[PDB]
């Protein structure tokens, strides 16, 4: 019975929000709820107001592991929640910029009897909280999903004989004008209720109620509003047969890719399922091995009982190394404080060699790694700590530097370099050269490589030179007023530097509209040899390990897109790639993926052979979707990128 709904709602959510979040994280949130126009949650966090240990060195009050404990913070750009794991009760997943698609409960996790509120911010973008005057972004929002359930079933659902609110989404910032709430079935399984706090979403079992997701400070809704996108209870029908398709009934996402010298393709990244192996607990790293015909030779999987990914892979011709972030502890390691970077090595046989976890009291993020043609292995990523070096911002607010470490193939570390200015800089790219050095590049909201010439500090573009011994040669920076993110960075046989990533602005020549992309050349010697920019009116962008360049220096770009960009688009973001010759001519551009939401996140070119695109998605690519998100690999034709059949005349004279 919905009688006293509004009492139970508030007592439920603001007993579990008011367990499990610590106090430092509920006074911290309280004050931004209340800065914002949306205070309705203020009231569920009921802990004492207490001081927030911004610069702490215990591991256990430092407050950025606190708040990254509990959040799913994510970018700037248009994103998929790429670092989503059941490894907590409650979560804050917040979009900042750019059109989300956010989700928290993953449908093919036992969570059966756990308390699950999920916590979503759309945009509360950083102009909103750090306000500055005539901000370009100032009062910019965007249209963000909120998915709260999908073909398969409705998330956040007991399904008993009580109210269901031990798991709910709650959802402070939806813009009925503009954002999405995907709900599985049609509006028939649906009941609104206006609450003191807004709306309430529940599940009706024609027998009882469950409590799905709470809209804070949005009444009078209706269900038959266009809002609301309802995905009925049949799974998308299966398109791109030719592609492999990799999945299980939880979110399972390749991150990134690579090949050995006798051309196996291997992919990579995280799941929430038993894909390589028995799940350990939430989100697991995993990998796995294809011959260049497309029969997959083996899949493996690790990690802990916390959350981790491979972000990154990478072959010395014949090891595959591997890189990512770990919440927990991995065998024969052991925790450096909060969430920490690890290396490991792969055999070709897929055994893993080693391990190597590090990082500092406080949150580390790595997300690429390079080998070099000596076999020795470099990672990047960016800490709050003083993991290469004092971090440029010590205890006189907490951010960012970034970090490249260089190991020996039995994962010695030969050194550790870290670099930026008082305010973010983060990693996104990492590239040896043929000569000993190695290329680091990023983002950054201040003035490292040159005059930032964002009013609000907006993101630039930076890349650092480093040499053999991990001493800086030069720092560049480039970009617009308005928001340049790059997303990875590779070499060619002369040692030139490249970058892609996108902008908002004009920063290769005129925007289209929304986000383009751009891919930026720089020498050796640190000049910028050219921007090439390019998009549709809508949004365009790389996306995590969007660059690759083969042995006749041919670049090769990925990532999504809203827009017609290689073709009519299928429906949501489709998936995209493109090749460029060394001088930034553009060779071909393609578009392919499903109906739903897709995305491209790396590609790999075998030289001479074939392309591989991979990516993830919502729909049914490949075969029919398993649960959430599944993951694909597209083998293409690398001089025009058709689509060929992923698995696969002699005359005695
Ligand atoms: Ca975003
Ligand atoms: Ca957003
Ligand atoms: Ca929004
Ligand atoms: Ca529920
Ligand atoms: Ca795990
Ligand atoms: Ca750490
Ligand atoms: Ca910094
Ligand atoms: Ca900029
Ligand atoms: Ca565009
Ligand atoms: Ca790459
Ligand atoms: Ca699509
Ligand atoms: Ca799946
Ligand atoms: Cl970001
Ligand atoms: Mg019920
Ligand atoms: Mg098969
Ligand atoms: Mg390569």
């Amino acid at each position: 019975s919905l009688l006293s709904a509004d009492e139970k709602i508030t007592e439920s959510l603001r007993s579990t929000l008011s367990d499990v979040l610590p106090d430092q994280l509920q006074t911290y949130i309280r004050t931004v709820l209340q800065f914002s126009g949306r205070p309705e949650g203020a009231n569920l966090l009921t802990g004492p107001n207490t001081e927030i240990e911004f610069f702490s060195q215990d591991p256990n009050k430092n407050f950025p592991n606190i708040f990254a404990k509990y959040s799913n913070v994510l970018t700037v750009s248009s994103d998929p929640n790429f670092i989503t794991s059941e490894d907590e009760e409650v979560k804050i997943i917040w979009g900042r910029h750019g059109s989300d698609s956010l989700i928290g409960f993953d449908p093919g996790a036992d969570l059966v009897g756990k308390r699950r509120i999920d916590i979503f911010l759309g945009d509360f973008i950083d102009e909103q909280f750090n306000p500055i005057p005539g901000a370009l972004n100032a009062g910019k929002s965007w249209s963000d999903r909120f998915i709260l359930g999908d073909w398969q079933k409705p998330y956040y659902f007991e399904d008993d004989e009580t109210l269901g609110l031990n798991q709910s989404a709650m959802i402070l910032d939806f813009n009925p004008n503009e954002d999405v709430i995907q709900l599985h079935g049609d509006r028939q399984d649906y009941e609104l209720v206006n609450i003191s706090l807004g709306t309430a979403i529940f599940w009706r079992e024609k027998k009882g109620y469950d409590l799905i997701g709470v809209l804070g400070g949005v009444s009078d809704l209706s269900l038959k509003g266009d809002y609301f996108e309802f995905k009925g209870n049949t799974a998308p029908k299966t398109v791109l047969k030719t592609a492999e398709h990799i999945g299980t009934a939880a979110n399972d996402y390749i991150f990134s890719s690579t090949v050995d010298a006798k051309g196996n393709f291997y992919v990579g990244g995280g799941t929430g399922g038993s894909l390589g192996g028995r799940n350990i607990g939430a989100r697991d790293a995993w990998l796995a091995k294809y011959d260049s015909n497309g029969n997959q030779r083996w899949s493996r999987q690790f990690g802990s009982t916390g959350t981790e990914s491979l972000w990154g892979m990478a072959s010395d011709g014949s090891n595959i190394y591997v890189a990512g972030n770990t919440t927990g502890q991995l065998e024969n390691n052991t925790v450096k404080g909060g969430n920490d970077a690890y290396l490991a090595k792969y055999d070709s046989d897929g055994n893993q060699v080693w391990i190597k976890q590090n990082g500092t009291y406080t949150l580390e993020e790595s997300y690429k790694i390079t080998v070099d043609s000596s076999g020795n292995i470099y990672t990047a990523g960016h800490t709050f700590g003083s993991l290469g070096g004092p971090n440029q911002n010590l205890e006189q607010l907490p951010s960012t530097d970034g970090y490249v470490a260089k190991f020996d193939s039995n994962g010695n570390q030969l050194w550790v370099a870290q670099f930026g200015t008082i305010t973010l800089d983060d990693n996104w790219g990492v590239a040896a050269d043929n000569n000993g050095n190695v290329f680091a590049g990023g983002n950054t909201k201040g003035s490292f490589g040159a005059k930032n010439t964002g009013t609000a500090g907006e993101y630039d573009a930076w890349l650092v030179k480093l040499n053999k011994d991990g001493q800086t040669d030069w720092v560049r920076q480039f970009g617009t007023p308005n928001y340049d993110f790059m997303w990875d960075i590779e070499t060619d046989s002369l040692g030139d530097i490249y970058a892609t990533g996108w902008t908002l602005g004009d920063l290769g020549g005129k925007n289209a509209g929304s986000y383009d992309v751009w891919l930026a050349k720089y020498n050796t010697n640190g000049n910028q040899l050219w921007i090439k920019q390019f998009g549709t009116s809508e949004d365009d962008a790389p996306f995590l390990d969007g660059i690759d360049i083969d042995a006749n220096d041919n670049i090769f770009l990925t990532g999504n897109t809203n827009g017609n960009l290689g073709g009519a688009n299928a429906g949501s973001y489709d998936a995209w790639a493109a090749k460029f010759d060394k001088d930034g001519n553009q060779l071909w551009l393609k578009q392919f993926g499903t109906p739903d939401y897709d995305t491209a996140t790396t590609v790999t070119a075998v030289n001479f052979g074939k392309l591989y695109v991979s990516g993830i998605t919502e729909g049914s690519l490949g075969t029919t979707n398993a649960g959430s998100y599944d993951s694909w690999a597209l083998k293409l034709d690398a001089d025009n990128g058709e689509i060929q059949d992923f698995n696969s005349g002699f005359l005695n004279l």
